[PDB]
């Protein structure tokens, strides 16, 4: 009973928690990808300069 | 029932997880769409003398 119940909720943890890392993995992708249709967009001289103004 | 409940859960929970993730990819391309049909229009050199005014 012990073994056949948390083995059985291993392989279920198991899917679950690599199910977990893809949902993170898209997440990443959507979030660098909207980062870069963002960076090169907007110039990538120009992040350089609107940052280091100090006068 | 324990295996046919959690089993039946996942693949729900997979096909809302990954739903989910469509949900944030759209809205990530028309906030970078919306982004570069703004800092282009506006002005890629603009955007660089209006942040620098410092006098």
């Amino acid at each position: 009973r012990v073994k056949k119940v948390r083995e059985m909720e291993l392989i279920y943890a198991r899917a679950q928690l690599e199910l977990e890392v893809s949902k993170a993995q898209q997440l990443a992708n959507v979030e660098a990808k909207k980062f870069k249709e963002m960076t090169e967009a907007l110039g990538p001289g120009t992040i350089r300069d609107l940052a280091v103004a100090g006068p």
